[PDB]
């Protein structure tokens, strides 16, 4: 039989488990089921040929240390990493050079409405954004017109709980009534409203609740973020092993995790001791493409189930524990958006010769971002090689787009570099995903990349990876909390959704770091807490709020909001507007 | 007491399906149509708002295609229905007809795309004003132009080729069909040019990446398109089918039981009985101010020798049958994206449009409406009201979910103001209808504001009623279906009717016809389904003349002969001087 019954190979699952047994594992049975013939989920490292030092992260790149007060920051993913020893580098979004003055990003690439500019020209030269938006928002970069949009609406809504942003109302409504476009079309101009889309992921929000969506200021070079220098998906797997490595038990190491097993439903028992019969099902990776086996059963039964799952997941698995209308309702809070991401791979960092070198570029071509991401004989004591890394499509939207259609034709053989002319083979270059880009989509993909670059030819590719997680079991890779949803409280709920059921979810779609990883361990670590009574670690700080004070159930007239230093506010809120005047 | 055949659905497909039969096959035959809701017509949808009796605002369909004079071109089969169960047929215009000396029709209707006005003329008259950046060759032509510019730059003709040769047409090396429609696009124009078109031209935010052999020969909405809706709205017809059907004198069945509504399958499955192996299991369902919803009491089982399934995609996909389990029918149900559909209505009791040289027609932005319509004034109606009460249609984007149309549908609801014309003979709880949905006293608000906008306007007369409606929920989850990409609709519009032989299920709709999105397309599926499988024969009011579907193309597209082409010294030629009007 079974105690715990965690469900996903995620950070959340991978972080469940080894807390759990780490702790109580020689007095509860223990087991993490997977999917794939992988563990990480949605996160994902792959190095490629000739960049051994590259970490194309098909998955999270990059977390936001802690602060000195340890309450800001993605303090779980930083010290985490800290009690695991694992190594960090400062994932760059801007140039270092000159170290003089470095141009950041300024001097980073953008290609809208058929013109070339830089971000640096959005406050230095105005009149080369060839958006005619009003005379109140010119001489504001987009990151910048984020913030003058949020004080417009309410000075201080970033420094404000979530507890009082529910509070906060705009036009009569509160935000969280408010889709975050449906927002930006009402105190922007038509002109500022497109702007802000071509210019953010298209998808950005997609109307996501505006609480969440509206201070996402921290896309700044300005911000600092860190990457795992072995890649993100060493947390999940690391967070895996120590969970078998664990000395002593009522399960062994080589029993305590099971992998190609898909969850197909939790049917109820009588059994008291574990009354929920778990349904799972056989599956086999070929190349990373997992599909059924069929036979049926493998019934195991648990007394607790732990959900390290995204929405679709738990979509997927039938239950009658879903048919509670609470979960039913409140399953649907959330916005499954699909990723889309293609790395090409070159013997040259040709954008070092036209003044870029990390960051990224934006554009009204299908690539929408393309990112810089480094060069192997850089990367500290790496191979001596100029091969270097371009994450060319972040692109993420809905549907099926121009990066869900040229993904057929013929297979990408791509070419033998130098480097690896004595090394390795042109059947290996292109490596073996879930999805193998084709010889069209990566000749389109170059012959945009060029256009963004102002360039006629530049040099070809030999390696390419593309992916996408439109796929169940996933539906999409980020998930943002929809208007008209009380996102404070199913923060604090979902993960005891039903209160006589000892089921739990925990994971970035149903937290408040949404599109995080921070996110996932947060909700996990609050439940372990909160209800299976594991106490807070060593290595986590007492003052890091893991999940963030809910306002209460009555906001219908709420009592007022009492401002206290709202002196530096307005103060700060005009200062900024001379920043475009 | 069985069913030889159920009719399931009460779509303009099931409605005609059921008809002909009962007519033919009906003192033959058990026939019986099984409806959802409280309402025949399916997505054909026509109320009269309040004030504007004589002005019919068709949430669903509203137009067809007049037929040519050798029959093989436009809606045939709505236009001779049309004729055959004599149904009023007006104009539908696109354009105005003053001034009767030089009509403008569309060319001065309004453009507002970047934060700048034009109109349609400004293309042709003046492209300077025109704020994208299409390169040399592209500068000159319009939305509708371009397209054809296009196509004509792919294989001179395209729009000739009967869809057999139009498959076989590949480009850059690929069959036409592969590409999808941007995809293509994003090849043939500017970066601009594609993003220009993505903002103007046809539907909206639609035109969706679908099989080019579809979307590329959809140039088919211009302003010398004639066009015609039914008087009494297009719902008409699939309701005079419904009527007709049960008022056909032989039948085994009665008229009262003949149109079982408020009736939703949930399960088809193989039975025992090996006449009937199909124990089809209902559900009753209730329909409160449009918003059907189960009433869980029983789920009542009628025997069926055939079930003629006439629903679109989800209809389909929202039945637990071991039927869809057959690996064709499992991979050829998803040949077709799904893509929802809103729309807003607003009463005016001035078409102040009318003061501002616009009559009817459409005018395109960059805003959310993106889309606005110009339907008509109750008193310009033959024998309508002596009222200005007028009508403007909306919302007409068309995307996938989460836009903004669907980000205002809560607050409170609109009620609206009792105008001077209908004082005492209705009441202002009564001058907003009460539908499915109900439009906010915020979206009518937002609405307004945009419209102002578009029309260069400082404020506008505020709109006494307005219904909001959508088609994303279940049993629709979508407006009209469009062909995917890599697909072979050819073969798929062929063997839909007949998915699994050995089974004598049927399923007939627009969602896998030519014409998707069309009336046409789902008469058409129907009846090439009545003749194959049923052996009805051509009615009398159907030319021979007019092919019901188009030739599938062989299977064998590995290297087929290459199509001879015909009048190049005419081709090449029309391909020519169309080239020197964008000059
Ligand atoms: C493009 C992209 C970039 C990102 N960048 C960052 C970033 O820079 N920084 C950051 O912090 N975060 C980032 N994220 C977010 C981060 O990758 C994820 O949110 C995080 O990995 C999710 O962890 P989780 O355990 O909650 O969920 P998951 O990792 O999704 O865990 C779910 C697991 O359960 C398995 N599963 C599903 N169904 C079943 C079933 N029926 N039975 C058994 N197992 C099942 C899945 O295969 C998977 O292993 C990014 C995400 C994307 C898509
Ligand atoms: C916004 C819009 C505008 C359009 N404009 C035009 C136009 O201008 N001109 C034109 O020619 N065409 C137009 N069309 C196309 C037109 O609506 C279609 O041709 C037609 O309505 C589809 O007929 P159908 O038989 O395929 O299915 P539908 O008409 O969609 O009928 C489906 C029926 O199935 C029923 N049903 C669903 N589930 C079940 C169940 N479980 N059991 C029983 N019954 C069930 C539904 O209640 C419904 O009655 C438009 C469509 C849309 C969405």
């Amino acid at each position: 039989p079974l105690d715990v019954a965690i469900i996903g190979g995620g950070v959340s699952g991978t972080y469940s488990a080894w807390r759990l047994q780490e702790a109580q594992g020689d007095h509860q049975r223990i087991q993490l089921f997977e999917y794939s013939d992988r563990i990480g989920g949605r996160l994902f490292s792959i190095n490629l040929p000739g960049l051994p030092n590259v970490v194309a992260e098909v998955g999270g790149m990059r977390w936001m240390p802690a602060t000195k007060d340890n309450t800001g920051g993605h303090v779980m993913v930083d010290k985490l990493v800290g009690e695991l020893k694992l190594e960090s580098k400062n994932f760059p979004m801007g140039s270092n050079l000159p170290d003089k003055d470095p141009v950041g990003a300024k001097d980073n690439l953008f290609y809208l409405r058929g013109e070339r500019f830089r971000l640096r020209d959005f406050t230095e030269a105005p009149d080369k954004i060839p958006y005619k938006l009003a005379w109140s928002e010119r001489g504001y970069g987009p990151e910048d017109l984020q913030v003058k949009v949020m004080h417009n609406i309410y000075p201080g809504f970033d420094k404000l709980s979530l507890a009082e942003q529910m509070q906060v109302k705009v036009f009569g409504k509160e935000i969280w009534r408010y889709g975050f476009w449906d927002l930006l079309y009402r105190v922007l101009s038509n002109e500022g409203y497109q702007f802000m889309k071509d210019a953010g992921y298209e998808a950005n929000v997609a109307n996501a609740s505006a609480v969440t969506q509206l201070p996402a200021t921290e896309y700044s070079d300005k911000t600092v973020f860190l990457t795992l220098k072995k890649g993100f998906q060493a947390l999940p797997l690391t967070l895996a092993k120590r969970f078998a490595e664990v000395p002593g038990g009522l399960i062994a190491g080589e029993q305590r995790i099971r992998m190609n097993r898909r969850l197909a439903s939790v049917q109820f028992s009588d059994d008291t001791e574990y009354p929920y019969r778990l349904h799972f099902q056989a599956t086999r990776t070929v190349d990373g493409k997992t599909s059924d086996v069929p036979g049926a059963e493998e019934i195991i039964h648990a007394r607790q189930v732990i959900l390290a799952l995204p929405r679709r997941s738990l979509e997927l698995i039938q239950s009658p524990l879903f048919d509670d209308p609470w979960l039913k309702e409140n399953i649907d809070s959330v916005l499954v958006q699909s990723a889309f991401k293609l790395f090409l791979a070159y013997e040259q960092p040709w954008w070092r010769s036209q003044g870029l070198v990390a960051g990224r570029s934006v554009t009204d071509l299908p690539i929408r971002q393309c990112y810089y991401m480094g060069t192997e004989c850089e990367q500290d004591g790496g191979e001596k090689t100029l091969n270097s890394l371009l994450m060319a499509s972040y692109n993420d939207i809905g549907t099926v787009p121009f990066w869900k259609g040229l993904e057929d034709g013929a297979p990408f053989e791509g070419y033998q570099p130098k480097s690896l002319q004595g090394r390795i083979d042109a059947n290996e270059v292109v490596p073996k995903m879930q999805y193998q880009i084709s010889e069209e989509m990566v000749r389109i993909a170059q012959r945009q990349v060029t256009s963004l670059h102002d360039q006629i030819e530049l040099p070809a590719p030999y390696s390419a990876v593309y992916h996408a997680w439109d796929a169940d079991p996933f539906g999409g890779g980020w998930h943002e909390w929809k208007a008209n949803y009380r996102l404070d409280l199913i923060i604090q709920r979902m993960r005891h959704p039903v209160q006589e059921q000892e089921v739990y979810i925990v994971g970035e779609a149903y937290s408040y770091g949404q599109g995080w990883v921070e996110g996932a361990l947060t909700t996990a670590e609050s439940t372990l807490q909160d209800f299976f009574g594991l106490p807070r670690p060593a290595w986590l700080p007492e003052a890091y709020q893991l999940l963030p004070a809910p306002a209460p159930v009555d906001i219908d007239n709420p009592p007022a909001l009492a401002c206290t230093d709202c002196k530096k506010t307005l103060t700060e809120v005009t200062e900024f507007a001379y920043t475009g005047i």
